């Protein structure tokens, strides 16, 4: 509520990564730096994505 | 806070259908067991036997 | 309300069982397993209703 | 509050009694059987109301 | 939430009794019989207002 | 669940005021102690200075 | 949301201090009591603006 | 949440620092003095975000 952000980062541990991302109140992004990916884990959670199944979170996000 | 509401099904019966999921109201396959762990963290993971899937499809529409 | 269901499943233990039931999300649907009762008793309340008062339960849930 | 179900049971224990009755979802109704008032007990409060009341919380649960 | 019902029973102990009132969802309406006014003590708040200033409060609650 | 968001206010300053209430977006003059002891059961009690009225009435519009 | 009101307190305490003021459900207002400001921070949160910063501050609140 | 503020406080503790900046209700804003950040710091949280990931943070707070 109080930070003014829904949403969730997201990465996959599988062998090609495509970084961190988020969703970002419905708003798809990509995150360059670590500090950025450590401060926004202090206020969404970060969840863990196959490469594969982006396609479909992607349409479920819409 | 993760501005997402859902939940993970698959079956442990005779016919497995994999895991899939509803996310806002989109159902979607998962391909990827990281994947489930994931979405796991979020969202509640249920059991829903294959024969009842379509009564879930029309409830969830 | 992560789960994004609202709603309950409903059975009788009378003479005459109906099966299991549920409103979700509004929608009055039949339950064939017990696996999916089951899964849904993890989300959310499962209760009893008579046989002859679901009639107006239908009524009141419309 | 999981259950898609705003409301509450109503009995009296007063002289002349008029069973149990709910309000569900802004619905009134009767309810025929025990098991019935049991199941909805576990979702909604049951509370009592004098026959001569329910008149007047009919027109303010309305 | 629950209940279904938003507001309080109100009353006075001062010399000339009102009996005991209430307003349920935004509707005031007299309570005749002390088993209603105990049934909505398990659900709403029971407070005291003097006869003098219950236009005041109807003025408010409006 | 009272269906009443609002707060009694007064002054212990030099020109009281007596006790007064915005309720539900209402300004009132309460008449009887009664009534406010009720009120204390479901809304907050705070003191506002008798100069600061005026404002307080602008924001609570 | 019991009390009706959202917003804060906020003054300096800088070299040139612009008295106690406040958002109160949107509304920028001055408030010249201590008593007051006592009576306001049992219900809203009291914090430090610097003078330079209340402009953008303002044009945040907006 | 009483304060009617949503948002956070930004800024980095990498090579080129750009101070402290929030999201206020959605309005981005530059902050001049410490004691601003601290008092913003009562009420809502205080991230990192790296130089190179602010204009994606803007694009989704938009």
């Amino acid at each position: 509520n109080v930070s003014g952000v829904q949403g969730f980062l997201f990465h996959t541990d599988g062998k090609e990564s495509y970084g961190y991302r988020a969703f970002i109140n419905g708003v798809e992004i990509g995150i360059k730096d670590i500090e950025t990916v450590q401060g926004f884990q202090q206020i969404i959670p970060s969840i863990n994505i196959s490469k594969s199944d982006v396609e479909a979170i992607r349409k479920a996000m819409k």
